């Protein structure tokens, strides 16, 4: 995964699986996120 500043990213082939722990991927499409976040409402 990667990290910039106080943002967080992947490759949709670990944020969406979990591998983001460590993702060091090229290819496939990267993706943000953050630390837990929730909705506003539901
Ligand atoms: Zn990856």
């Amino acid at each position: 995964m990667v990290v910039i500043n106080g943002v967080k990213y992947a490759c949709d082939s670990c944020i969406k699986s979990h591998k983001a722990a460590q993702c060091e991927h090229n290819d496939r499409p990267l993706k943000i996120l953050k630390p837990r976040g929730r909705p506003p409402t539901t």
